[PDB]
């Protein structure tokens, strides 16, 4: 039973049948085979074009998670938390890291859930660590300079040093138990205890008209006065959106009527449990049949035009009914469903690579994935940035990595324990690049820790330069110990 | 044939002979041959003597380079640009890329004509592109901020990119066939074209006394009121002063008189193409005959003499004639001829120190070559930053070098398959360090790239002191390498 | 008759053992013994808890060198000196550099005394030099830009470059003999010679009350004006001040009472003696008993009490006697041996450090004893610039190093090679490291040459954090080579 890896070792006239023999080379999740397409579906002398794709089709999965992130998942968690009186300024300072960090949450979930994959999720969250620090937080501070708070910045650099250390040791043992889970999740909620308490401390001292208008995801109005790139960006992103709007329900505090698209919302009471049952586990409890006669999706179908109907009928159009709430709920399983299916298919493709390159988990992590990860935040605070509020952005930028990294971890070990009922999850270093990543990302925040006092915490370009070159210089030495050019 | 260290250890008696009869050591570029000079002519006992006299006559040089770029380059380059309205961009990326670029494009000739140096002449061209993008854009910033024009940077950094790993490849393949050469050289006639379409489309959207008063480089007003320092510096500098008046016109366009000496100009008109011959190739042109009956100088002679009469017939002193801007041109090329020459003697100086010292050819290789080429660039563009015109050397420091390294390997490899009748040039990499300096041209170009956009291209000392600092870690990892910390 | 660093391959139960035969362990000065704490006195199990015991004992000797040489040492000099009317150009230039050297200058002279410890001191006279131009000096324009004078910083820069380039190649030849130690010392009076022409060529062109007063190391109306901080590191200094007052007499030409505390100084006539006499040689000429009837400490007090009791009845209280500046003279000296007792501890401790963790000399003198000795620098020359001092706090970041190097080397190894009556000392090597350190040296000497003029001399905020990411760099580089990550 050869390791998989050996493929490229094979006449190529042995490829496919070799991919189609060994069970190494294959998934336990998503749709679609890379794998088998690279080898059985191109021809051999095609290979570069089949890989140029398959970039083009990660980029494009990113997209996807970037949109279902920000405009359907965080919306519905605003909704669930302020139906029960939760305050403001905290919200933009936590919602905002919960909505840039579930990609890398999601993504870290899907990868520590088998162990030929686990490499990539330290790779990708230490490597987003790096990235956020150096790159978007410097460029915060190129765009718009400002004055740090002295208070919360020292206060979310010690807490992310205690969690960066914490991961340091957790990987010389080797291995994360049930109990640093559970106190990797301890400690974020100790995180954000302390963020309120502190907050509180300062302070102290007709139908087919309405059905067809919430299916655009077009404004013209607003299309034409955009740029040329922009206009691009929108016409890439319409079919996700077009199929988010589709299936998942929105429901925003806002707004006075509350999104209530009364027919919308009456087909997506069918419409979402069928994407649900389809999507869960990759739809294997969907064609699970209850006495061999009548599949799971076919009863769904029945009870939801069911309930469909009956609450078409018994609502009015420019009145939302009372339960209306619930609604939020639904739209946020659907829409996790939807991150969760992207990520599996992000990993999936990443293994690949790994396969076809023979390139370690810890480099495809720390470059592909962690890049990917991070353009929501780059899109998200640059643009806070610009719009005048630095500040914010800088707090994000140093806020949503604690999250990552504390949730990712915990979360994603804390299931897997629970799902293979073993006792521990095994973190083998994937050789001398890992330690290279830890040591970046502690230099970066010695370099913060030291500056950002030095000039009385008033940013400015020179910073953010100086960041940007650290940058530079770290992939310099990722790319050297990856070419076996540093060794011992 | 010895090691030309070894004429250290050889005995006294002898030395001056060996010397003589190895071609390896007697140097291939200037006028004076300064191995013979420390060997020959002087006492084996008075060598401090000419070591002091080398390093005077060195600092001499330095001199010479700077009266030339700022007194008779600079305002002939601004005359031009000023005359044709070209705008800066434009005016650094055609004929300050020329004047600047000559040197490197000879080198390239020369260096690719040997089947052994091949690989070694893309050393050189990639080491030069590292120093001019770093340390002299970043001089350019530090010396006098200024804003940069979006629209050509980013054509330019494009361009300048798309060359470069066009380079990588060919130098992975190991191959330079016809075809490859022929592309090269007309991508550079595209993106010449390029530009000059663009630009256009951004458009329409007695005589006695005056000949000594102009050859006079004192004014005696000045002379009175200076300080004893002053005055030695200027008596320093008068024989070149002189000579530069003698052979080289200056048009001015901010003068109303325009800067025209009717009786010097008409001189001129056959004293410079004189020059130009006979250090063009050090006069081998110059000697040889046409027609076996009249040689080439006297054609020169003969042909300047007529076209001077025709013009100072034709003319009056006080007005200059119709096509007085023309004289610009070639104010442009002695000038630049009388940098380049000067340049060869610096480098043909420490060669010849560096022998004495006995300094291997480890180093003095692939970074001496790359400085002595960028010489001309560093005096040219920090002059012409200093004056008011950043926009025009920074625009040389990206577009200029897109002609050294075109033109230099498509010319320098089509020659070679043009006389060796092969149909290949096979380009050898020797060891690990032709790598490190494609990485860090390909890293430097990154740098800009992300960071020239991201200030709004509003650039500033900042980010010049971030390139110098590049560049010394660039040095750093070149050592490293070359003592074999760094090894496989 | 191994070498101590084989300690740590017995069994636990033989160490101790071990560390009482071996002669290798023991260290030929100073008062404990830290191997002999480590390995008997100490449980195997809680072996981390007595290393960070020592780190923050040796953190407390640093406490100590910095208070003993700015609050006792330097007033003393400049009460000696003043008896030749000295103005405040040459205090302001050169005493703050004898006030910040005093730690480095003891340290290489008790590093150099032993073979096996010498590379501390190359380490720790190399690498402070690193630090001190690198995070002192650009952390002083961060906190205040200033426009630098020119002729000093060129002065400055040479002579540093050429103590550098000396110190590289003795250690290249692997020796340091008579007359270099000597050619050293003759270069810094040569230094100093050229600072005063200098400057002067420019400047052309009842009694119990107070005793507890006296011993009174608080100002209680400034310690509750003070912040936490300020008072938390008062309590700390507390005990160190209060032995330093009762010992060491003090003699300030400012005040009008010159400060003389009649009844303190004249039992400081009897304090000072037998200090002088316990910490001599840590105490072997003490116990030396004279004919067989006195040791030496007991003549030493029954005259000093002799004197001290003629001196109080023979004096007055508000008019100090006619000899008093003598008390200056003691008052230097007991200092100084304090100094020294403090030094040699914190030399043993590194030793140990050394040996129980096989690390270089090279590496624990450049990082612990460095940074241990450039603290009183921060302090002084951060202090200095935010009360808008920072020309001088800048002057004096670059001709402290002078004289720290040239004292240090020349100094260190002449009294060596005096008291071992050899011809040399030599420079054992480190390995690879002591290269890297040397080429840092040089290459941020070689950042500023370049940086400063070309800035015109006006230092902002971005030369300070370029400098602080090149130390970042060079800690990396540092760790790469101890753990054989670059080898050869
Ligand atoms: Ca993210
Ligand atoms: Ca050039
Ligand atoms: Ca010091």
């Amino acid at each position: 039973m050869a390791d998989c890896r050996a493929v490229c070792s094979l006449n190529t006239s042995d490829r496919c049948d070799f991919v189609k023999r060994n069970p190494d080379c294959h998934s336990e999740g998503g749709y679609l085979d890379y794998l088998k397409g690279i080898f059985c579906y191109f021809p051999p002398n095609l290979l570069p074009l089949a890989i140029t794709l398959y970039v083009f089709w990660l980029l494009y999965l990113f997209l996807i998670l970037g949109v279902t992130a920000a405009k359907f998942f965080c919306p519905n968690l605003s909704a669930i938390s302020t139906s029960l009186k939760l305050s403001h300024n905290v919200a933009g300072v936590t919602f905002l890291a919960f909505g840039n960090g579930a990609p890398d949450i999601f993504s870290a979930l899907v990868a520590f859930s088998d162990p030929r994959t686990a490499g990539l999720a330290i790779g990708a969250l230490f490597g987003a660590g790096v990235l956020v620090t150096t790159v978007v937080a410097g460029g915060i501070t190129i765009l718009r300079p400002f004055m740090a708070a002295s208070r919360p910045f020292l206060r979310d650099i010690t807490f992310y040093m205690v969690a960066v250390f914490l991961t340091f040791t957790a990987l010389y043992l080797g291995r994360i138990t049930l109990v640093w889970a559970l106190g990797y999740l301890g400690l974020y909620v100790f995180y954000v205890v302390t963020v309120i308490i502190c907050t509180w401390v300062y302070q102290r001292q007709t139908t087919g008209q309405i059905l067809l208008q919430a299916l655009n995801p077009l404004d013209y109005r607003k299309w034409r006065t955009q740029s040329i790139s922009c206009k691009l960006l929108k016409v890439a992103k319409l079919p996700v959106e077009f199929l988010l709007l589709l299936t998942v329900p929105v429901v925003d505090p806002d707004k006075d009527d509350r999104n209530w698209k009364r027919p919308l919302n009456c087909l997506q009471l069918v419409i979402s449990p069928l994407v649900l049952v389809l999507t869960l586990q990759s739809g294997v409890y969907g064609i699970y049949e209850i006495g061999g006669l009548l599949p799971v999706w076919a009863v769904v179908v029945i009870v939801g035009t069911a309930l469909a109907s009956v609450t078409f009928f018994a609502t009015s159009n420019s009145e939302p009914p009372r339960l209306h709430w619930l609604f939020a709920f639904l739209g946020f399983l659907t829409s996790a469903l939807w991150i969760n299916a992207a990520a599996t298919e992000v990993v999936n493709i990443l293994r690949s690579l790994g396969v076809v390159f023979r390139l370690s988990n810890t480099v495809l992590g720390l470059t592909l994935l962690a890049w990917g990860n991070s353009i929501g935040d780059a899109f998200s605070d640059f643009t806070l940035a610009r719009q005048g509020y630095p500040r914010m952005a800088f707090s994000a930028c140093f806020g949503g990595i604690i999250f990552n990294i504390l949730v990712g971890v915990g979360l994603g070990c804390l299931l897997q324990i629970v799902r293979s009922h073993a006792s521990e999850v095994k973190l083998e270093p994937d050789g001398l690049l890992v330690w290279v990543l830890a040591s970046a990302l502690g230099l970066s925040l010695v370099f913060s820790l030291v500056s950002v006092p030095l000039q009385c915490f008033q940013l400015s370009k020179a910073y953010g330069l100086c960041l940007l070159l650290f940058y530079i210089c770290f992939i310099v030495v990722v790319l050297l110990t990856e070419f076996g050019v540093i060794h011992l």
